[PDB]
């Protein structure tokens, strides 16, 4: 097995320039608020499995690995929202996160903002940043609690500490219930997942990028005329699934004699991540299925959205 | 009467190939899943008993004898969702489950979160397996509450363990409620009962390893040219009601003397076991009843789904 | 009695040309629609009793029985239409049919035709086959209403499903009607009864081979000298009262120890069916009454039109 | 079989001059509406089985496949009238076809037409067309209902999209009941069937166009001394009979050993598609039908009429 190869085949990562574009622009907000006036919050969108995670860490290990091997620091921050949150529930455990604090046993809301408002320039925070923030809209509505809303404009102007807000295509109009907070998030982007399969394409490198971060030491045998076409066949432009189903290729190259991925295993590999798609996209790898030209169609712009028509 | 015999006769496990799958299927995702990086996390189904708690049974046997019998370890968990759960209620009793802990008089659902975060590396948990999933569907309406997906999302993407969710087959369109939900768990399976009659089946196999699986010490008589025909009768394809009948019967062969089943006591078996069957389901064992073609005819689709149209 | 040999005395087929004709092209017209562009559309006549119904029974069987035991495909269909069809009322009983909806508690006629429109690529409809066009025309008036007949260009149009509508002779102004409808159904056959006693004939074949095909292990003494003669003079061309009256005549063999079909049995089976024919028509059988040779006389054209004359 | 020459023996189209002129005539009508001032509003008629449908999806082919892949614009729209169309019956399927809505739950035909009218600038609609315009007149009398027609008076004038109507030629005199919709539509074309057989006509090219179009490598023998002859004497001008007659002798020779079409299957595509034609009309291929001259006389002014004479 030689797990070093396995864990080395997972953990991989390439840099579509979306990806950059985004870190660049997070030390950009990271030292051009001053800390002395107004900050500057972005905010990052994306669809299911678009790598928002992956940009985050990413961005933790690059930003904050030295200052945290030094001594309790802890610059950057990395905070998810629990679901239908409270005020108090988001800010206790953006507070237990950050430091070494007990912190969450009272539950009051006015107390342990003043304990993070003090902590905020003690600890000496360059940046906070929230992951989901599509957890504030109603299950079986379309109503918006904005609560956590409020408060985050509170904790913004008290102490002028810059904040990234990552979440679905669909979390938007969340920030189009305050003004305020609309006015006060300036800088949205798009992080759309890959457009075409017909040439020329940010894919193209991306693919052999990848080929050449897998472990087998020739060749891949990917990006090629008509392997991208069965590709682009299979995921949508959907990161999660192509790199999931590349990896369940990976691992069953590496788990007998194979040199590299081949039209056995990579078969096989089709046949288990084939559950999370729908039933009226197409299955194109076993026995005879040809890939027409509308199936490689690129994707649409509620792409991410699709967790809201419904109500 | 001599009791080992008995519990020896209802004891008794045939592995179809189905079943293998499923469990060469979960210790690839315990050591796929590296708990380093983002696991695998399965997803199985199945009706109503087409033998799941036989089959995580036998998985916990074959994965966690000797290390359970070694010391308090603990590397895979078995946890049922308890019927409408809140998400503290699940929560508390997968807390209580793991570990040696006190663990449910408070119910804060941020700070048995801490604890369940900071004990799931403690004790080294090597996988959770969930049983029921369908609890989390409204009786009277088709609303689905998600908030134990979130939760479970974000215990998936604060610890990284893999999950192995068991459950009905209409229990599916709860994973259609949240796309990261539905995204995060690539591999779901098909655990459909007996297929056909007709001969060279998976069910002649599976009926001779029950046969010599049985008590008797010479013959039992089954999987012969007739009496699959009023056993695929009796049962669609239904397993827990072909061994209950065939272990209703078998007790009544060694009630009094008898060298095996036979066509006096298999009768009486069939005149218990006969209570839970359809109204138009047809009767077939007493004095006449010949069985035409149609009525082993394989079982539909909506096999796992009669729970769900009335509403 | 044993009732096995009354069924198959009931249920015997024989095949003369004019049926495997049909039958030949009812598969061109399946697998010659392709579904991608304008199908072929046949229409097949008929008179009252000359075998339709078991025409496309034997059709369903020898084109649909293993793939209605396979799974829930269903790409043949079977349609009558309702008398005084409503355009909504043959639409949704033609929806019922297919598929397992619920289907006509709303009775719209425009979101019942997306439903109907959208399932029949959904299953994989190959042929859709209507029984009984005759049912379009006024009973004390000769209009004809034409709403489903516009209604049935417009699904064919729609979707491209061959459609093969059977139906009564004077059913055909009908398709006089709309010449749209005229142009799309090209292929116009006859199924007219059987022509001539005269010797020689296609009635000759047919007679001896439902003789092998009786229950009657010598032989059934049929298709002689005289006693086609007598046959021809009971039915005119008839293939319903012919069988009818076959039957009527095996079962009072099979009543009491008789080795044949002979002459004091079939005289009690001309004494019950005799009540459908007209008063003019002779009663050949009893007594004395010896047939003249224009009472063979081959059937008219307007043989499945006097349904048409009074009004 | 090899299924390819038979879709791709369906699928031929030959331009005649006539058809080249309405394609140039939708595209002078597509970009000269200016969508600011007052548009075009062509109209098409034509007999059965002329051609039109062919003509309208070579048309959204050459002006919409590239837009179509693009993206989510369809400037071009394609629609058929439902018959005896109530107003809210025809809007709410030109609804349901443009876009992605729900659209048609309510039948309300004022807020409707204000969601149509907002959407049809949305998604930038170039051009709508409708295929049937005889659906409004009644069947069994020649009163016209124009509540569609003053319903489309009315979305032209809201919005300057150009119409295009195709249509029976009896179905000219809905646009004699309104003058006002009589004198929106400007540009009235006529694509009247095949006119002679005598010589030097466009009847020639179009034939041998389709012979070098037929998937046989050498020659199809058409378009010859004697074959235009009885061509002409089986379909009138008719271009839906002729072209199915022409591709179902091309099957016959394609089911087996045959180099081209030829005198013995040809004859049996004669024998299928005479279903039809009326009485009158001669049945020329068999044994001896020698064609006189006024059978081959140009097809009169009230070809596309004969709907309307009987009331
Ligand atoms: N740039 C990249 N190069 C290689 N693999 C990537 C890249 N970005 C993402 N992936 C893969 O995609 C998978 C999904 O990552 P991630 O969870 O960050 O997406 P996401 O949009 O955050 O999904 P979710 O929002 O549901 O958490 C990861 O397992 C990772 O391996
Ligand atoms: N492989 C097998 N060999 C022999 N017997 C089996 C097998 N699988 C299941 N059974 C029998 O079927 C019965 C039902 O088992 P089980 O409860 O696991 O099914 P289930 O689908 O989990 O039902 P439920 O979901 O309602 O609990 C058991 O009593 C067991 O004896
Ligand atoms: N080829 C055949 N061989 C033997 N019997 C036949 C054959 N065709 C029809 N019959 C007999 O004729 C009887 C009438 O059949 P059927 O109802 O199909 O005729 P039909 O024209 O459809 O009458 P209707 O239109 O009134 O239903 C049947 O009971 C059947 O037994
Ligand atoms: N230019 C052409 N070249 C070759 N074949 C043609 C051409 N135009 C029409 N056809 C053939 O004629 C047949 C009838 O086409 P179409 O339905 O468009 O006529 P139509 O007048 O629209 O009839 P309807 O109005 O009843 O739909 C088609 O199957 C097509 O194959």
């Amino acid at each position: 097995t030689r797990e070093a190869r396995i864990s080395r085949a997972k953990r991989a990562f390439v840099s579509t320039p979306s990806v950059r574009k985004i870190l660049s622009y997070m030390d950009r907000c990271r030292d051009l608020s001053d800390l002395e006036s107004e900050p500057t919050c972005m905010m990052v969108y994306g669809a299911s499995g678009v790598g928002k995670t992956t940009v985050i860490k990413k961005y933790l290990n690059q930003a904050a690995a030295a200052a945290a091997a030094g001594g309790d620091i802890i610059p950057v921050l990395h905070i998810e929202l629990p679901d239908n949150a409270k005020p108090v529930d988001a800010a206790r455990e953006l507070l237990v996160e950050m430091g070494d604090p007990l912190a969450l046993y009272e539950t009051d809301l006015a107390r342990l903002t003043k304990r993070l408002t003090e902590l905020i320039p003690a600890v000496g925070v360059k940046l906070i940043i929230i992951d989901e923030f599509q957890h504030l809209v109603e299950e079986r509505s379309n109503r918006v609690l904005t609560q956590v809303g409020n408060w985050l404009k509170m904790i913004l102007n008290k102490t002028k500490c810059p904040i990234v807000i990552f979440g679905m295509p669909y979390s938007k109009v969340v920030l189009q219930a305050n003004s305020q907070l609309h006015g006060r998030f300036s800088i949205q982007v798009e992080l759309r997942p890959f457009s075409y399969q017909g040439g020329r394409g940010v894919f193209k490198t991306f693919l052999e990028y990848l080929d050449k971060a897998l472990p087998f030491e020739k060749q891949a045998g990917l990006a090629n005329e008509s392997l991208q076409k069965k590709l682009y066949a299979f995921s949508q432009g959907n990161m999660r699934s192509l790199r999931n189903l590349i990896y369940q290729a990976s691992i069953e190259a590496i788990d007998n004699q194979h040199e590299t991925i081949t039209e056995e295993d990579f078969v096989f590999a089709s046949k288990l991540t084939s559950g999370d798609k729908p039933n009226s996209w197409k299955n194109p790898f076993e026995e005879g299925v040809e890939v027409t030209e509308d199936m490689l169609r690129p994707p649409p712009k509620d792409i991410g959205w699709e967790d809201y028509l419904r109500h």
